[PDB]
């Protein structure tokens, strides 16, 4: 159709304009990089409202070689975040992860999502691994799992890199209804590849297959159970589209769960968040009131859309009750605003991270250069780089990913 043919002809238009970007802003992070191994940057002490967005300096020229090296392997994280948008920019597919603290429902959300009793979901904590839901025509038509070794790469985003269907020193195969056993190994397994058939639905009641765009979930392990799977949670975020944040009623938003928001607020102005265990609350309106609150100061895009985006989802599995035919509205409503973003929204539901970060860094990197300007030598460095960034940014807002 036509407007289905006008959102695919805008959504290659901002693909290529987004792609030009990020590879100019690489450059000047590379610029910034060499300028800083010869004479280490000047670094400004900021309040509040004047902190960086995206560069992360815990330390001043004035305050804190030692800021040169935090310097070095802030670019580093941000080139590797940078890469990272890149690869997503042109990926086709849409990758959606489910998150929160240990215990929200994740799992019984992605059961939602699936229309069936598929991820483990228990009282006490559960998914210790990353579950990631594919549909099977990725794995020839076969519904299984792989299961992912950790000790076959030194880290865990290296072994997950290194998987292939086509190389079975790569993963283990495990039947479905192994999943039970195998979510808990995260001394073991690096991440488990669920490659399931949806052949009794239509495309327009089936996420994973839509016939319009591949959807893979992740559902998350926990926050606020370890450091290391925190962490591990944390660097995830970046290598996914979407994330669904998974909300407990009785606690609103956690310190553990705004760390995790504010960090992939960097890149993820919108995000859905899904509040579970609403059917437990007593006093509806004061718990309600208190996480749209949270959610304005974390997430402000998102709070102005907050009917697309913020939804209360009491389904749970504790005559399959994810695919019951019971009315459930909380649920379809959700269902709807998820595939409405995904599969009709692409220029904002894949598009917009990659130009929230770069309007972020081009920032910061103003600020950075603005401070350090007027060696000499340095001076005509950091007068090419403000014009050179104030341009790009400029650039970048000009394009318009709200044309759906
Ligand atoms: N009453 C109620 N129970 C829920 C809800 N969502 C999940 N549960 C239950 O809470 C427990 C934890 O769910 P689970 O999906 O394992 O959470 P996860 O650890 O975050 O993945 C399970 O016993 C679920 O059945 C909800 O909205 N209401
Ligand atoms: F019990 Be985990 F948060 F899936
Ligand atoms: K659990
Ligand atoms: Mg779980």
């Amino acid at each position: 159709s036509i407007s289905s043919q006008l959102s695919q002809w805008n959504y290659n238009n901002n693909r290529v304009l987004l792609k030009r970007s990020i590879l100019k802003t690489q450059a000047f992070m590379d610029q910034l990089q060499e300028e800083n191994n010869i004479r280490p940057i000047f670094i400004a002490a900021n309040d509040e409202r004047e902190k960086l967005h995206v560069l992360q300096l815990n330390g001043s020229s004035g305050s804190s070689k030692a800021l040169s090296k935090l310097f070095h392997s802030q670019i580093v994280s941000v080139t590797n975040h940078l890469n990272a948008l890149k690869k997503r920019v042109d990926d086709v597919s849409s990758k959606v992860f489910i998150t929160g603290d240990v215990n929200t429902g994740k799992s019984a959300l992605c059961n939602s999502l699936l229309k069936q009793r598929l991820l483990p979901e228990d009282q006490l904590p559960c998914t210790n691994v990353f579950s990631e839901i594919l549909e099977a025509r990725e794995n020839d038509g076969i519904e299984e799992v792989h299961a992912i070794p950790l000790n076959i790469a030194p880290t865990l985003k290296e072994a997950i890199d290194m998987y292939s269907i086509q190389n079975p020193k790569t993963y283990e195969i495990h039947t479905l209804k192994e999943l039970p056993d195998l979510v808990p190994q995260n001394g073991k397994y690096a991440l488990l590849k669920i490659y399931i058939k949806d052949d009794k639905r239509p495309a327009s009641t089936s996420l994973l297959r839509n016939g319009t765009v591949d959807i893979s979930l992740i559902d998350s392990p926990g926050l606020n159970m370890d450091s290391l799977q925190t962490a591990e949670v944390m660097s995830r975020q970046e290598e996914i589209d979407l994330v669904i944040f998974v909300v407990n009623a009785e606690n609103q938003l956690t310190l553990s769960a705004k760390e995790f928001i504010s960090l992939a607020s960097r890149e993820k102005k919108l995000m859905f968040f899904v509040v579970k265990k609403f059917d437990k609350i007593r006093d509806k309106q004061r718990c309600k009131e208190l996480i749209l609150k949270q959610i304005r100061d974390l997430s402000p895009e998102t709070y102005k859309r907050a009917a697309d985006f913020v939804h209360f989802v009491s389904k749970n599995g504790d005559d399959d009750p994810y695919s019951s035919s019971d009315p459930d509205p909380d649920f379809d409503s959700l269902e709807d605003s998820l595939r409405n973003f995904v599969l009709k929204k692409r220029s904002l539901s894949k598009l917009l991270p990659a130009k929230t970060y770069l309007s972020k860094l081009l920032s910061d990197i103003i600020m950075i250069s603005k401070s350090n300007m007027k060696n000499l030598l340095s001076i005509k460095f950091f007068q090419s780089l403000y014009e050179g960034t104030v341009a790009q940014k400029l650039m970048v807002e000009e394009i318009n990913l709200d044309i759906d």
